[PDB]
């Protein structure tokens, strides 16, 4: 399972190459079925809450491709996972234009199969007006 | 100093209730001076450039409320303070029309006096433009 800092914020970085593939069969391989997520004003519980909702904002933001970075991860006593790093977006209709804020996750694992019980993504999404107006 | 994450909690409740007061002068209070603040695209080196930036942003929203809660503070084995909880914000004008979001706390600490060196802060912003109607 993960045990050290470097540990977690390589699965970190597994888990976000997975979402911002939005390759939906394959979330079920990080993130928990009772997955308790949290960005901003955006909540659900459950992972087919979860996908519905990203798919949502899929349909509201056509061409939308995101991808993520990470620098500076801790992994607490209490099994926490704390990542910060950036969050990146922009149409494919216009690539030129990117969109990037920092952005920090905070993660809590399934004691048993060590997927994403409790995700909580901070970010500022006012920049992301800059592409499309219908954000989440 | 801090030692567990009930001095952590208590220390960033006092740091935010100096932030939302507005006086700059208490600023000096409990942020360093070389203070590196990163709060969005918002990205201050110095206790004079955080001042600015907070006054800059301040003077376009006239009658600006805020305030912070806290929930859930963690103190790391590398004296790293994260705390989650939300961001109250309003408009004299109107103050039972308050905007609510989540936000974290990122803090490292001045190893001689305590002071903030390092606060990067995380929420949406987004939600706040209900505010201006």
């Amino acid at each position: 399972e993960i045990q050290t800092p470097d540990q977690a914020e390589a699965f970190v970085a597994k888990v976000f190459d997975v979402l911002d593939s939005y390759d939906y069969t394959r979330f079920g391989e990080v993130l928990s079925t009772d997955l308790k997520y949290e960005g901003g004003l955006q909540k659900t519980s459950g992972l087919d809450n979860f996908i519905n909702d990203i798919k949502a904002s899929t349909q509201r933001m056509p061409g939308l491709q995101t991808s993520h970075s990470r620098y500076r991860t801790e992994l607490t006593a209490e099994g926490t996972i704390y990542s910060e790093g950036h969050s990146n977006a922009s149409l494919e209709s216009n690539p030129g234009k990117v969109v990037t804020v920092p952005m920090i996750g905070v993660f809590k694992l399934d004691s048993e199969d060590g997927k994403i019980k409790e995700m909580r993504i901070y970010k500022d999404r006012l920049p992301f007006l800059a592409l499309h107006q219908a954000l989440p």
